[PDB]
């Protein structure tokens, strides 16, 4: 599973920074960063603040990512 997840990810950070989710402060989402996740979202962190994305904001492949990624 483990693997399975690594090669995922890998074709995640594959992609053109164009197709991966922005926020307004320009943080890129990365599902390695998840800190926090719940049935809506997941939360990354930011330096002194952290973010919290709905997963309908994400892209398929990175809503996928968020859900699976082992914490
Ligand atoms: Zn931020």
């Amino acid at each position: 599973q483990g693997e399975n997840i690594s090669s995922l990810l890998r074709e995640l950070y594959a992609k053109p920074l164009s197709e991966r989710h922005v926020e307004s402060d320009g943080l890129i989402f990365d599902p390695a960063q998840i800190t926090s996740r719940t049935a809506n979202g997941v939360a990354v962190p930011h330096g002194d603040h952290y973010h919290f994305i709905p997963y309908s904001q994400l892209s398929p492949l990175e809503e996928k990512l968020a859900r699976i990624i082992p914490l």
